[PDB]
């Protein structure tokens, strides 16, 4: 079934190297590969970085690189298995690799060859790729998801004092996913003259994921600036406001510091009550329809006592970082009601599936995500739609490592033609259309 | 030979539409996209845009779309012309459109598929593009080009009040383009600490390309800047300056204005003999081995006064735009001694390929470039390679619409194998490789 598995390091978003893996059959060459976190948690799946400080400011990946070509590459062709048994050619790897946090060949090696592997498997069922995923994950219905674009940055790696790292437009009154991309994509220029004119001429170069990091503290003005832009691009009703908080990165002595980037000072750190009734107040002013990691990964009683308190979707990304015993772990207690699906925090296709399936089992949404880090790749877009959730998020409209996924969910709405069905006000549950 | 022909709309990397084609061959689907400039000369192939304001501000391309599938394909398919015969197919699409400019398509329309024949020719001919290209082109030797990265941002689009447009790093003496790589993102990453620590931590979002627009005035702050960084990252022996003024941004009353992003005042106004003398200056204090429309797209007369007293490369981008008439007559002056290849300038592969053949005839360098606006599209990183040029600029190591040609041309250096040569210190006069 498979001639040839060639791994080889390339640069990614950021110009860090990253993965990439070939994967040749009869029917060609299936290539992937892998992105790369910023703000990880601490319970994810291992990157294998050298650490050679002479190469890259030691973040090479030559290291998994040779895991792939001289180790996981002769298993799997000596294996004979066809490229369709996605979940016996992951066990495999699993097996080889033999730890649980993948920490022998690196998440990022085996998740390279997974996805290469899902690619080929597609073309052998001479099926699409997103159409090969809904088949593995047992569905039938596809929907193309509602886009959420992270238009303002603030948190661990924007410039400002704004502590949380997130704040996203979702077009859920467009018409069609290709609808919602202009939608996006209006606003977006739309807040660029805004954040230009108020701030400056030099405030509105991007960040890592497209969206802009203009220099504000508070969270009220971050939720401001986008319902303004929203509103002045003429689209009040059908663009409403996602955020990502990232509570774990100023979570401080159990409690959380809205001014984490300000030098030191514990007299101004609240508590979660506290922070939760800050987040009610969004929700009552602003059209706040999700938030993700409002609650340091480990605070597992704020987590549920805010999600028990309010009627929007909340997500879990640090706190289950695409994992199933941390998303068990999350049903039980009704920690959240939404997984964030990240590929790479768990390291192959068939555990993110497993992933997908058991928050959706449970009526959880799920929300398929980029990561900081990106390529010019566009699996999650296949994955998204082949797993139906309705949701994606992977950058503002800007930049094509972001864009490149996107154009391919437009792609993908023009091929499934009459058929193409948009999740529009069902994002959080599309089985309903 | 052509089964179809299928163009779309899609989103280039600054967030605004662009044309996509599909084109489908017994051997398959072959896809391109089309760039689009910020800073564009007026001399160039129009882009032609909807300005339909209920629709992406007037920024879609529909029309264009329309051109190509109402017109352009059953013209190309009903032809019963070979996806080999680029020449043919272009001229056909040329004589279709009857003007000058490709004003009633739009260049834009005609070079989306103009690319992706080429793609389905290279297929049809059992060969990767890049030999494809070379074999049009009369071609026999490959050789892998000297990246130039745009590290630091001035000009039009950059919100400091630094007038000259990109200041680029070469690295000529690197091992091979895969160490190249390496060399640029090292001094990126190293530039953006430095212009961390003295300019502050919200001074390295990142503008167009990739690169930083850090607040500075002066456009020698900006070459120290880039020498420190190359410096501090241990590349002092084997890394390069290039520069792209892009003069005609600035050129007021056939003068100058070195501070054109301040409110007007024609006292601040330099002349042609006064901008050459600062040139001269830089080419002195710093490694600048290029400089990119030092003076304005009409200024004939200080193009050939300044080429015929210096030794360094001298690149026509808006003064030629890739279009042969206006190369004959600057080669006949002697405006400069290379041209900077855009494809979608002239709007035609086969054009594109008979721009770079008629400067490298007159002894001049070639390089080929991306636009502002970029897609996931990899064309240039093939079309560098099979024209042999030795040089190209496609972007900082950062954002993917840029990164994706640096991979690819990693990718093609690998594939080449034993045979591959990286263009190094003879990057403006490769065939003596
Ligand atoms: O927490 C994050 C960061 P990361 O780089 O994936 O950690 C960016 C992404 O949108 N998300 O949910
Ligand atoms: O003048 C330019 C701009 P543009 O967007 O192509 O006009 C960016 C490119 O590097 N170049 O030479
Ligand atoms: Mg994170
Ligand atoms: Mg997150
Ligand atoms: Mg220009
Ligand atoms: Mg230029």
């Amino acid at each position: 079934s498979i001639e040839k598995i060639w791994a080889r390091e390339i640069l990614d978003s950021r110009g860090n190297p990253t993965v990439e893996v070939d994967l040749y059959t009869a029917k060609g060459l299936f290539r992937a590969a892998v992105p790369s976190g910023a703000s990880t948690g601490i319970y994810e799946a291992l990157e294998l970085r050298d650490g050679d400080k002479q190469r890259y400011l030691g973040k090479g990946v030559l290291k998994a690189v040779d895991h792939i070509n001289s180790t996981i590459a002769p298993a799997l062709i000596s294996s004979g298995l066809s490229v369709v048994e996605q979940e016996k050619l992951d066990n495999l790897m699993l097996e080889l690799d033999g730890t649980e946090n993948k920490s022998k060949f690196g998440a990022n090696a085996i998740l390279g060859v997974s996805l290469a592997v899902c690619k080929a498997g597609a073309a052998e069922r001479e099926l699409p790729l997103y159409r090969h995923i809904a088949q593995l994950a047992g569905n039938s219905d596809l929907i193309l998801p509602v886009p959420a674009f992270n238009v303002i940055n603030g948190g661990s790696h924007a410039g400002n004092k704004l502590a949380m790292q997130e704040f996203m437009i979702l077009p859920v009154g467009a018409e069609s996913f290709r609808d919602a991309m202009r939608l996006g994509a209006e606003v977006y220029h739309t807040l660029k003259g805004v954040i230009k004119d108020k701030y400056g001429k030099d405030a509105t170069n991007v960040g890592d994921e497209g969206g802009f990091a203009p220099n504000i503290l508070e969270n009220s003005e971050a939720l401001e600036l986008v319902k303004e832009a929203i509103d002045k691009a003429g689209y009040t009703e059908k663009i409403v406001i996602g955020m990502d908080v990232a509570a774990s990165e100023f979570y401080r002595d159990g409690k959380y510091d809205l001014d984490f980037k300000s030098p030191t000072d514990p007299s101004r750190y609240i508590t979660g009550d506290q922070l939760g009734a800050l987040y009610q107040d969004f929700v009552r002013d602003y059209p706040v329809v999700s938030i993700e990691d409002p609650f340091d990964q480990d605070d597992w009683a704020a987590w549920s006592k805010f999600t028990a308190n309010v009627g929007i979707q909340i997500v879990g990304d640090d706190l289950t970082v695409t994992n199933p015993k941390r998303i068990e772990r999350a049903v039980e207690e009704k920690a959240c009601n939404c997984l964030l699906l990240k590929v790479n925090q768990i390291g192959s296709v068939t555990e993110a599936i497993q992933a997908c399936k058991l928050a959706q089992e449970n009526g959880w949404g799920v929300m398929v995500s980029h990561r900081s880090g990106e390529t010019e790749d566009t699996f999650i877009a296949d994955l998204v739609v082949g797993l139906c959730t309705g949701q994606i998020k992977t950058g503002a409209p800007c930049r094509s490592e972001r864009l490149a996924k996107y154009n391919q969910l437009m792609r993908i709405e023009e091929e499934l033609g009459d058929e193409a069905r948009f999740a529009g006000h069902n994002f959080r549950n599309p089985s309903v259309l």
